């Protein structure tokens, strides 16, 4: 199989990428087939990570009667990539969403499907709405509506970047430990996303006493993450009350808008009249700590006045920028394509078919590595010149990565 | 000359390449990304000062708005900031991502005298290829030092005819990198800022601050100020200080504080930070401080050239007779974000003028070729596509910068051979 | 794309209108999907506009158990235009009313439609029920009745006026100001529509002192809004009675019955014995108080008595009238043209889909005109011509307003 | 140099004459051409500005603000056309225009001869505009065309009007009625009215203000937003105060800031203003702001309040609350190139001492007043038919063959000469 059939058949089989980076590598295809469970409205939302240089496909989430989401579960691959391998390049990957059925005692089919291919992060998109999905992208090949749910939905990724280096799966190593619950991994570290925030600037806080303290909000911001991320930085406290106490705490919020992790960074920390007070952020939040990916991060702190009844107004003022550094995050595939796929009001106690093929290139572990004959890619030449023409006039051939299914049906017919 | 030919038509890349004037085009290379292509312009007049001379340090490979900076020489041998020189828009105001396809710019005198003879001043400039603290001679003749090779320098270019600097590669197959564009967050502070920055690449500067190094001073009130050390870094952009010291002493009642300085290119101190505070040591006891230092990217204001590590320690009351006394190990670690990017920081071109005459305008301007990605508000109007297929211009490119010296292609040329350049080539 | 084939085919891509009105602007098409759910009585209103230049597509209104309406949503487009342009004109529209519900058995679920296109405005219509549409017009193609849900309706934008102007968007400008919740924007100003009321012409009040006074609907006349309006005029009050004092109201009521608006209008109003006594009117209502479209509105006095008694006589006089300006209100496809569709009876369990597609013209904001290429349009000779030729034998040729589904995709078919 | 036939001749080269609009618009109508000459004294910093309105239907070319030592823009003049049109014509459209901005030349006692000019023509009013630096103004369109950039002062440069909409109806120039007063300063006019600007801000969407006493009373300011004007104005509205502290005195008065910041018109609206506890009170905002009484271009509108009490010691304080909108309508303004189509020339490091050039010629179709009817003869347009064809075909391919809005004058006769 050549390199463009499988990138525009992802479910041909997997072909070598024909670039610069000749490594020892494996052709391994993959597949990931569910019947996950309509809500009780009928209307949920699916993320697909279109690019992920791993087993994680997506996330499921459904809308209810309130108006906000709630988690499911994440899609994944039927192998555990990590458990048997190191690194990984994605060759292609295609999906398939439909609900073509009728559940026991329901005689009629319900159910629509917007999808867009939008080119940023997941917390960088503003309507989430089905009906405002649609204004993400300004191409016509990205997206498309009014799609009935007994046809479906076909994504196919298309490539964002070629000269990859390979990426470190989160695999674990042999470590020993008196916890029985302990993990040690090895992170996806190549390439990461920074985000930097200035929380305050002379901020001047003045709320008067209340028992039991007094707990504010001191920003909240959108940052993305699958994967394992750290929190640096200090914030810069002066006072001229005596006797108060300082306790904050990071939350990571989800796209749901429910609460994923806490962190206690301050515990009884002690002000001093008259000397800058410092306080430090070392969080290091693994992997396995994320259930859902994160779509927001808050900061929170409490004040208290040491035994200052009916007065002792309790002012502070505050200085000082913190640093979030997601692993891996700027790796073209990790988080910045992003594809959405808005099911609306399918009929109650039916399900909802996802189905597709994940063709990776691999480097085996050490257990593996001495069973599995590794091999240079079976080069061709002048497969790279008609890929780059392919996509170059990828409007006139009408290749795209939203597609009903008839479409893709017969245009593979066609291509075939 | 009139700026023109800017985004719309589409060039072959050499022409492109060699001549940015004539609008932007696709890099051959493999990184095959929907993008959208970009021409922008920068025109300035200069102001100069008393003594007539400076210096303009320009990043010719830098991906974003940043496109040099100006210093002004004085009475002293030391210089002073006037400005930073950038582009026409605000590039992070509108899209994340970015590379550099080409760049020129030309530095001449737009005074046109009337008479048989011209006015004062000359050019010198060269091509470093490291970083602005890297060099050694910064002076208006120590530039033509600064290089080996002939076609990366050139020296008594007078103003009136000019100068021009051509952006040469520094690499090919590289990323996008992320502009320094800002996040959408809300916050008591109403200067509440939060950014992405770029991140790509780092550069870390590891730095043994002390080896058992001891201290002893008799007690003076309100303590005692020593620097510990001063090492030459490189930012532009968002920095980060980390690592910890760690104190050993017997004399009881004492109090540390420590302080982070950040000097610009001109000695002047661009950020002071206070990473420790009242820290109070313990006899025969391991005393630790560490450093939690983050920086973000708009209070840089000008390039920093050194950062500093002062000390001040104190004691609790203390007779005038007393001793202050302790060790030190430990160190730390600076991390550039986005430092070791090729174009960042390490391609680094210096145009000094010399005694330029009262009255008259130093002129730049030139045109920056962009490949960019849309914010998500620009996202919904824009159409990003692939790069055009045209083979074998990369291979062309490989063959005339291999021949380059034979060629004689420059990266500082004067303006007259470049215009003779620019009709042969065409 | 050619301008006839995007005028009665919108679904094909959007051109420019060719007539001697030559602007640097940028074309583009938007896309619009609602799927929608039905009430308890199972039936509904949804009002188009079909020739609104802006991003507003319609209303949708329940019917419920009693004869009344309760307003749902305003139906819009993808993106907020105003955010991003400043100008506008609409090429085309075009819209499709089904249910998307697709039966098992032989027979199908309950639900019918019926359609009209009525050439004045909405506070115009004498009758506004089921049955009472397709009595609003005359012409054989512009209404529809008993039109299946299962087959649809399908609602065809044709031109109202031609040569004609943009219209500004009601976008904001920058403005700071004290209070955080501040708008200020720059709306459609071209073509106003100005009401005189004369409210009273002479009228005479007398009433018994009562705790609290006594209040009187001076008069009700129905308007037309979707934007921002003003109000302006006087009233004389001549008076006979020392110590009494005036006081009034505006209401702004929306289609469906219900207050949308309320204002002071003046309030402490001391009346003098023998003289004139005047009440000025100075209204403004800006856009975004507006939620539901206004089709009444009042004027209702609270007389009162300084220092009363029970039992004692209060009386007055009053002449004058009113102006009321809808800005840009007589611009044509801002309120004129407007095609009701309305469903009744739909079964339990089924959705109304409402999606479809609008072809504009546009001019941006300068925060995004510095990206955007704007030029002149495309020259078409004699495409005017055939536009006049196809609309002057409208009738022979069989071109509707309103469709069945099926028939306008026949049309479709045979006009490829 | 050397200053003082077809539709499309006229408006790629205005200085041939005047013409008719080919078009639906059938009135009779004379035709006329304008010039304009000024020379315009650079400033001590040898920096400036100049805003044209290209499009504009009127005498009104443009304005000349000039860059201060601090930094700050100062208002010089307003630029004109030679002949007072209101003064003997009451409508008015306009076909074409053309500028040239140069110097060339010394000032005396001076030896050499510096500058440059940066240009570019931007699709919005003047408030709309971003940036005003040097180096921003060529940010401010994405056209190859529209813009010019590092252009010697000496060559110069020329602004050509190509056209914003046609099927315009004729528009009403500011013109005396008869008319007799007691003042012999009353003036009385009948502005432009047609296709009028509307901006409504609500200012305070229930905002509540609190603050100790001062004798005189606080004086804080509620907004200010940016608006455009060059004619007259109307500003109608509303604001309604609540308050519990008893016995306060309101103050309001209304500014409109020009562009180079300083204060144009101001108006008291409210003075000595009594409050009054539980109990909605307002006040109104009834303003008509004449022509003569702008003197340069307004950009922002702003309203300071002052707040004050009756017989108030150090220690009590007063506040209110207030809710209320607002509407400004500019008349006229939603015309096309009245406020729509800015050019603006940015000269920079002229030798101080000198003079900028501003030449032009501008082509109308004019209506006469009832006194010099009598005299003028007016007829219908002359007929060609594809006339109207052959300018939409030009400005189809208007990027193919190179035509623009600013481009150097060399470039300009080099076009002049292949096209002629």
């Amino acid at each position: 199989v050549p390199f463009i059939r499988s990138l525009l058949m992802p479910t041909t089989g997997p072909a070598s990428i024909p670039d610069d980076t000749l490594e020892k590598h494996t052709l391994r295809s993959e597949t990931s087939t569910y019947n996950l469970t309509v809500g009780d409205t009928g209307s949920g939302l699916i993320v697909f990570f279109p690019g992920f240089p791993g087993s994680i496909v997506g996330a499921h989430y459904t809308l209810q009667g309130n108006g906000n989401y709630k988690f499911d579960q994440m899609l994944l691959t039927a192998q555990n990539l990590p458990a048997s391998y190191n690194y990984c390049r994605l060759v292609s990957r295609s999906l398939t969403v439909r609900s073509s059925t009728l559940p026991g005692g329901v005689y009629a089919l319900n159910g629509t499907i917007n999808a867009v291919t939008f080119q940023g992060s997941l917390s960088e998109l503003t309507d989430v709405s089905y009906n405002g999905l649609m204004s993400a992208t300004a191409n016509i090949n990205d997206k498309i509506g009014n799609v009935l749910v007994g046809e479906g939905v076909t994504v196919l990724s298309l490539p964002t970047s070629y000269d990859l280096g390979y990426v470190r799966l989160g695999d674990p190593i042999p470590a020993i430990g008196l916890d029985p619950k302990m993990v040690a991994t090895c992170d996806s570290s190549d390439r990461p996303r920074v985000y930097t925030i200035t929380a305050a600037d002379d901020y001047q806080f003045s709320s008067q006493y209340q028992p039991g303290g007094v707990t504010i909000t001191l920003f909240s911001a959108n940052i993305d993450a699958i994967t394992s991320l750290s929190v640096g930085g200090e914030l810069v406290f002066r006072t001229s009350v005596h006797g108060l106490v300082l306790g904050a705490t990071i939350y990571l919020i989800g796209f749901d808008g429910t609460t994923v992790i806490t962190r206690a960074v301050a515990a009884n920390n002690g002000l001093t009249t008259g000397t800058d007070n410092l306080m430090p952020f070392n969080l290091v939040i693994p992997t396995n700590e994320i259930t859902q990916p994160i779509t927001s991060i808050k900061l929170e702190i409490v004040t208290s006045k040491s035994g200052g009844q009916a007065g002792d107004q309790m002012s502070w003022s505050a200085r000082g920028s913190l640093a979030v550094t997601i692993h891996g995050g700027n790796y073209p595939g990790a988080l910045r394509p992003v594809t959405l796929v808005a099911y609306e009001r399918v009929a109650t106690g039916s399900v909802v078919t996802v189905a597709g093929v994940s063709n990776f290139e691999l480097i085996p572990n050490p257990e593996l590595a001495k069973n599995l004959v590794t091999e240079y890619g079976r080069f061709d030449p002048g497969a790279m010149n008609y890929t780059k023409l392919i996509l170059s006039e990828r409007d006139r051939l009408g290749i795209k990565t939203v597609w009903p299914t008839r479409e893709y049906t017969d245009f593979r017919e066609y291509f075939m």
